[PDB]
């Protein structure tokens, strides 16, 4: 009392409340309109580490070469990247950022920072026996959610 | 490795995902249009148990009675509860379930004993002790969402 089942309902209703109208999870951020898909947010921080072709953006962040064309389309069409061709090939399209696209890119990079960094130290309060126990919890609670 | 911060950042992204498009997190139930709000379903639930005034169903729900006034409206618009005079005072209007309202009022009670049962089920599980870890890790993390 309160019950850990009732502690549960009630922090996965905050979890809802929080998430509701946002692509992802993200803490220290001001509640702003959606401009971008969590896909294209992502190239951007891949961009900003590396000029990357279609190939190398599809690897690194797992997803279609399909995903990364739709993506791709938009952020062009937004002015956010641009494309080049890879002097050892003609036929290799790589992809850049636009200054346009620098701070847009920082600031996503900056709230999964924060986000992980809020995690990291919560997780710090506990040593590792604690975190096992939390781990195991978390990872049987996500099997109901399937 | 996987390290408790990100375990917990792809936690949360399975939230997401189950939340989106739904008023409560709620286990065992098929995807289904939203029909009503979540207060309207639990004065549903509250009149299934007890013919109940405005009053009563603000001080059960822990609501206003602004709240209340627009549950009532619109269960009552969609005949699924009707007013009746309590026969001690002829200013006293209590409500209680149509037929029609029965079967609905069931069913989310059912969604919500399931739920409950399956994080008690769970946490069945965990002594006490790890309980308590958990319970700690929970109340960290609900006031990160704040
Ligand atoms: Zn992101
Ligand atoms: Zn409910």
């Amino acid at each position: 009392g309160m019950s850990l089942a009732n502690q549960i309902d009630q922090f996965l209703g905050t979890i809802m409340q929080f998430a509701e109208n946002k692509h992802e999870i993200l803490l220290g951020k001001s509640e702003s309109d959606v401009k971008l898909t969590s896909t294209q947010e992502h190239i951007l921080m891949l961009l900003a580490e590396q000029i990357s072709t279609n190939a190398k953006i599809a690897e690194k962040l797992k997803i279609s070469p399909a995903a990364v064309t739709k993506a791709l389309k938009k952020l062009q069409e937004q002015e956010l990247i641009k494309s080049s061709r890879a002097t050892n090939d003609e036929r290799v399209v790589l992809w850049s950022l636009t200054e346009k696209a620098v701070p847009v890119a920082k600031e996503h990079a900056t709230h999964h920072e924060k986000t992980l960094s809020t995690y990291q130290e919560l997780g710090n309060k506990f040593t590792d026996e604690e975190q096992e126990v939390i781990s195991k919890f978390l990872s049987a609670l996500t099997e109901e959610f399937q």
